[PDB]
């Protein structure tokens, strides 16, 4: 007992260097496994009814997941570290008191592009991605909100609406869409960017700047309204049999030292203030990875829908089937 972890969280979050110094530090060995979406991690979850001792919700899924019993509350006692929490990041409705979540990861969805490849001053909206020109071009996320979110943005409805007959009406809009895409990719989104196999699509900012650092000039334009901002908390599932090694391991990513080197080799912001604190100004004043104030102010978090979420699964597996 908490001589082990079960780890699942999203890919490309956590170097495997920062696995071992965990594991060095603590003697506690980490089977780690990682999923590109909320929906592919919970469904793992449910069929595995137990099984983790971490998980990575969107705090879209948070509220869902405590309501579905598949959660256990957090002991703040064991994060030495919880006073480095940004105030900013804490505390809302889908987590009052963040009994069931710490803030791990923030970052934004914009479409990314080849500059040697594709003209900037082309595309401004999530509607320009629709233009004929774009035929067969495309990378979009695998990822169903985030898809919903740019067709709902265009149609000028709630990216988070729980109205079926405006998630019907995106549905539709995307099946205008589907001839302009290539691929969906939300496991290593700048790997087809990096290979020239798409030159434009949707893209987190953290992976266009993975890009950057790996010598492509991929970049991301903030769409100038709708632009997409989420964030990522570890959650311990209902069932963990390792709590203490559990409440060791956010500890140990929220030591502002770990948050802040880990941060500068994926390219995302981090809500630990104290680890934002320690970043470059060539990082923290990056227009690709911080969006500017307006697209901010006219850009929106997502945000929980309820029992309207399996509407928008079941039309995103039709546009991925059909």
């Amino acid at each position: 007992k908490d001589q082990e972890l079960y780890f699942y969280n999203w890919s490309e979050y956590i170097p495997s260097e920062v696995l071992e110094d965990f594991t060095k530090e603590t003697g506690i060995k980490v089977i780690y496994s990682t999923y590109e979406s909320n929906e592919s991690m919970y469904a793992k979850l449910k069929t595995q009814g137990a099984g983790y001792d971490l998980v990575v919700p969107s705090t879209y899924f948070v509220s869902k997941m405590r309501k579905e019993g598949m959660l256990q509350e957090i002991d703040h006692s064991k994060l030495s570290h919880f006073k480095d929490l940004d105030p900013n990041y804490l505390n809302k409705p889908f987590d009052p008191g963040n009994k069931f979540s710490i803030p791990y990861i923030w970052g934004a969805t914009g479409i990314g592009i080849n500059t040697d490849m594709l003209d900037k001053k082309s595309l401004k909206n999530w509607g320009d991605l629709w233009d004929a020109k774009w035929a067969g071009q495309l990378m979009l996320m695998d990822d169903a909100r985030e898809v919903f979110h740019i067709a709902l943005s265009k149609l000028g409805y709630s990216p988070n609406t729980t109205n079926p007959k405006e998630i019907k009406a995106a549905y539709r809009e995307l099946k205008k869409l589907m001839p302009n895409v290539l691929v969906f990719n939300s496991d290593f989104p700048a790997n087809p960017y990096l290979a020239g196999e798409v030159s434009l699509g949707m893209l987190w900012n953290g992976s266009a700047y993975m890009a950057r650092q790996e010598g492509a000039p991929i970049q991301i334009i903030w769409p100038e309204k709708g632009t997409i901002f989420w964030m990522d908390s570890i959650s311990i599932p209902a069932g963990a049999k390792n709590i203490e090694a559990a409440h060791k391991m956010i500890d140990f990513l929220l030591r502002p030292e770990n948050a802040a080197k880990i941060a500068l080799e994926i390219g995302y912001p981090t809500p630990v203030k104290t680890a934002h604190d320690l970043l470059p100004k060539e990082f923290a004043n990056d227009p690709s990875i911080y969006p500017p104030q307006s697209v901010i102010d006219n850009g929106e978090w997502q945000d929980e829908v309820g029992e309207a979420s399996v509407l928008y699964d079941e039309y995103f597996q039709k546009l991925k089937v059909n």
